């Protein structure tokens, strides 16, 4: 198994259909990263994410170099050993974050200070990746907040694009790493196609072993994000993989799909899970709803998972509005579950060539 | 399988080993079972419960009968059904919940009215566990406040006693029930010689399926507790179970053993698990405490159980102090599991007469 490979199975107008190979495994791609904020996928055991059918999960920089710090993890042997997770894991540089759930932060060319004292920067973020013992690398970058003047959005593409750069340069300073793991590079330019096309243009001039595109799922709306997609995309290297950076919710999905999107990460699977919303090929359900008390159906009459198999609406929607754990645990594996059976269709619609109908069916009965 | 047949396999002076056959299962003793107070074992799946070695849970009345209520879940199919679990359960009658997690209530010799309006009854009792679908039947009763005096405890060991009959009665009418459930009798007395026979003696006059030994576990203290153990279980039938009510530390069940309990029931093993504590052949641990950050050993050197096989201290220490869900389950299910394995240390020794060594040795290195 090589450091990287990725190799495209099959097309369907923009859509693509895969495999990423890694020393960790294999990325089946369209792929979904759950994700997991403190070195765990919220209640979830790694064997419960991985039958779930991940191939890969997401790791989060940011509040593992808060806690319990990069250099205490690479120290107890790297985040694969810690979790328990002994597949491929892309790590977020973390920029994102600092400027999000973040008190004060001082930026400059540098990098970034925040309190919640430190100071981050593309080397350092590459750093603490690397210490972590990162699969997939990306590039510290800066996430242009929406909305934003074409001066602004120019200006912060500009920086990510220096940044990405240094990151680069970084990544290749250190052998184990460059020669172990990937490094992907982020598109900025919010939603500007010259500023896009530009950003596009200096990453591919850098070289990445794959591309993101950020700036996206900032509060645009589904309209606005597709439509920034449609000429987005095609501006990436077509032969490296394209990742949409924290989009999730199913109908999303597949239109980012449409679009050529390969890889996906997002918060709401496990998020909703514990508020109480599950998802089902009908839309998603607040299971705390009274209409749910008494039935015995699973959460999805097609769901495959453990879940659904072994137990009912009614039970957890007991537990759920119980603050039982369990209920936390069940609507979890379900919702993981049911956006790994999203992909697995997407997939298989692809190599058979029937995704856009696949589309419209979803969403038909979806919506 | 017989609706309940308790033999025992083995003694060794006032302690026995056996098992319980029951329409749902064997349960062997002595036996540790697992507390679930909202159809749940805290953040444990039935399956993992029963990993750990568990024969029988327990089973809450009290907030069952409130959320979501007792006909709900024997509308729902039954407890079993309801929370994916098809080994014999036992539940508590309820009264000693509604005496302390309760705003107010009113006693009378008919039963019980509490607010937190519910009007609880030795019939009402008998007739929620069996809407539930309980396996083992607790009598209603009165759990005598510590400390009492002789006046006041007779006069509480009194109304149980008759509380004891019509329990009896309610459930022998009850053809379902009274031909595949099993109804365990409560001896109370308090700390009193005199009254814990006669309580003892009503009970044996009535008949029932099991005695438990109840007014323990109030905050009476290990001495005090072992003390009335000393003359009390000897007054109960040798030949039924003796379930010793709320006790479960590590060395109080081998106390108790010595003193010829056969089953125990406790919410420590999940409770401490959430609040950090890790039980261990060398005595509990606050996996919290900063010596255990960076420690890669399991939670115990030599426990079997699944935790201790893939994760180490230094991890389950992050989840716990992050608030991780994770943690609260890994924790959990040690913790069970080193119950049961106590338990089943308990059985093999007494099956091979070497209990009171075993007794000694655990205690030397516990404390
Ligand atoms: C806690 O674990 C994680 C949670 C979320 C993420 C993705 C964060 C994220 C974006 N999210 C939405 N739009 C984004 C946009 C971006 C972006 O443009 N750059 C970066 N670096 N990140 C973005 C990574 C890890
Ligand atoms: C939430 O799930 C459960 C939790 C605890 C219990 C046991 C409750 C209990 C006692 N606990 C300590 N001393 C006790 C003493 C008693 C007692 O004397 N009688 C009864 N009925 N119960 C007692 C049953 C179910
Ligand atoms: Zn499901
Ligand atoms: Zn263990």
């Amino acid at each position: 198994r090589p450091r990287f490979s990725f190799s495209i199975a099959a097309r369907e107008g923009k859509a693509r259909t895969g495999t990423i190979e890694m020393k960790r495994g294999v990325i089946r791609t369209p792929a979904f990263m759950p994700v997991g904020t403190a070195a765990t996928v919220k209640a979830l055991k790694p064997e419960t994410v991985r039958a779930t059918g991940a191939d890969i999960i997401l790791g989060n920089t940011y509040h593992l170099m808060l806690r319990p710090g990069a250099e205490r993890i690479a120290k107890l042997g790297g985040l694969h050993s810690f979790m328990g997770w002994d597949r491929p894991i892309l790590t977020d540089s973390g920029g994102y974050q600092v400027m999000s759930l973040s008190s004060l932060t001082k930026q400059s060319e540098e990098g970034v200070t925040f309190k919640s004292r430190h100071m981050l920067s593309p080397e350092r973020s590459i750093e603490i990746q690397h210490l972590l013992g990162s699969d997939i690398v990306m590039a510290f970058d800066e996430c242009t907040p929406y909305p934003a003047t074409p001066s602004r959005a120019a200006s912060s593409m500009e920086r990510s694009m220096r940044w990405a750069k240094r990151s680069r340069d970084a990544f290749d300073s250190r052998k184990e790493q460059a020669e172990n793991a990937a490094l992907f590079g982020i598109q900025q330019g919010s939603v500007f196609e010259n500023l896009r096309q530009q950003s596009a243009d200096a990453l591919a001039e850098i070289g990445f072993d794959g591309y993101a595109v950020g700036g996206l799922a900032v509060g645009e709306g589904q309209d606005e994000m597709f439509r920034v997609l449609d000429f987005s995309v095609p501006m990436l290297p077509d032969d490296k993989p394209h990742y949409l950076m924290g989009v999730g919710k199913p109908d999303d999905i597949v239109g980012a799909v449409e679009r050529g999107i390969d890889m996906f990460d997002c918060v709401l699977p496990t998020r909703s899970g514990r508020n109480g919303q599950a998802f089902t090929w009908d839309g998603p359900i607040n299971i705390r709803n009274a209409r749910f008390s008494e039935d015995l159906k699973p959460l999805d009459s097609e769901c495959h998972c453990a879940v659904c198999q072994k137990w009912s609406r009614a039970y957890i929607h007991h537990l759920i509005r119980a603050g039982e754990i369990l209920g936390a645990m069940l609507m979890t594996e379900h919702n993981i579950a049911f956006y790994q059976q999203l992909m697995q269709k997407i997939r298989d619609s692809i190599s058979e060539g029937r995704f856009s109908q696949f589309a419209q069916d979803f969403r038909a009965r979806y919506f």
